[PDB]
């Protein structure tokens, strides 16, 4: 209702049925802040432990350079090369790289937009991979079993971190740009261990004026492409949404807790040191509208675009010829929650 984000404690029973639940914190409008926690039951873990990994390799880490001021900034991700997680965890904790010394997490918030731009971190990002044992069919992020599946069912399409795992491993002030998932789906981010994440939320019925307000700093980058915030390399400061009256929100994500993002639901963020995370898209019934009518990079052409034809023709067949045609001019309403939810209204 103040489209603030939402924190849910699901029992294990209610666990069980990931997209159910999903329909049921949307009845609860947790889907407005565009971003909302959810804390598994302490009954459940996705693996036994984490101590058999150090051998794992990140085939492509990044060092996060940032150029900018007074809460503009921008990112070049630079590739080095590959590494295991032991390397990369022992230069997380080194003395160089670690987390600084904080009282209040308003403190540790200060001290990011305050270094953002020196002594760049190294990013274990986008790597290939899940941690979950093959057991766990609950929340599962290597298969989640909803409608995106339709991309690999009906056709013959894998889409590396849309609908497979990829595995972040963070250390601090290491970021993740302003961005919505890729054809404005879902995602669903699980912390592993490690220390937190913090992360920005803009509701995605504010969405447009945050575009705006990237549109009017950056005019050259919105002149050469139509989505720029899809190269996810724009870091924006709360204190720049506060000042041009972006409605935000934020929140700190602890290990052992997910953390999901709505269709058209901007977010950034960044981790406070080492630590791993789990994440991929998915999708519900609501997506499909905003598949629809997703606003997509066009000055690259190695960027992720999913063929909505077959989820109009399966779920929304009244409207086929009309889309197919260009004539569907169904406007989209942020506040409602998605077709499933209506067992729990
Ligand atoms: C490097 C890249 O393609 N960026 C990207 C693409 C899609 C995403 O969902 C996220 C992302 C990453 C995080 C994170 O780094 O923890 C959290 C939320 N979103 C980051
Ligand atoms: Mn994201
Ligand atoms: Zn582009």
């Amino acid at each position: 209702p103040s489209a603030r984000i939402m924190t849910f404690y699901p029992t294990m029973e209610e666990f069980r049925n990931f997209s159910r639940y999903i329909a049921y914190i949307e009845s609860q409008g947790a889907h407005r802040a565009g971003l909302a926690k959810v804390v598994p039951p302490k009954e459940w873990k996705p693996r036994a432990s984490y101590d058999d990994i150090d051998d794992l390799v990140i085939p492509a880490p990044i060092q996060q350079l940032v150029t900018g001021q007074s809460g503009l900034f921008t990112q070049y991700n630079i590739q080095k090369k590959a590494m295991t997680v032991r390397e990369f965890r022992k230069i997380a904790n080194s003395d160089k790289y670690c987390t600084p010394r904080y009282s209040e997490f308003e403190e540790l918030e200060r001290k990011y937009w305050k270094n953002l731009t020196f002594n760049p971190p190294i990013y274990g990002a986008d790597v290939n991979g899940t941690l979950y044992e093959k057991h766990v069919d609950e929340w599962n992020i290597g298969r989640l079993r909803t409608i995106l599946d339709l991309v690999e069912k009906e056709s013959g399409i894998t889409i590396e971190g849309v609908n497979t795992p990829y595995l972040y491993f963070g250390m601090w002030k290491t970021s993740f740009a302003w961005h919505t998932e890729d054809m404005d789906l879902y995602s669903i981010n699980y912390l592993h261990f490690g220390e937190p994440k913090s992360w920005y939320s803009v509701p995605p019925e504010h969405g447009k004026r945050l575009e705006r307000l990237a549109k009017g700093f950056f005019p050259g980058s919105a002149q050469s492409c139509e989505a720029f915030l899809r190269h996810k390399m724009t870091l924006i400061s709360p204190l720049m949404l506060k000042k041009y009256g972006i409605p935000f929100d934020k929140v700190t994500q602890e290990a052992g807790e997910f953390m999901i993002t709505f269709p058209y639901g901007y977010h950034a963020g960044f981790n406070h040191g080492f630590n791993c995370a789990e994440s991929t898209n998915f999708a519900t019934r609501r997506w499909i509208e905003y598949g629809k009518q997703a606003v997509l990079c066009s000055c690259r052409k190695d960027m992720v675009k999913i063929s909505m034809d077959v989820f109009v023709r399966k779920f929304q067949p009244e409207r086929y010829k009309l889309w197919k045609a260009g004539k569907d001019n169904t406007v989209i309403d942020h506040t409602l929650p998605t077709p499933e939810a209506a067992e729990f209204l």
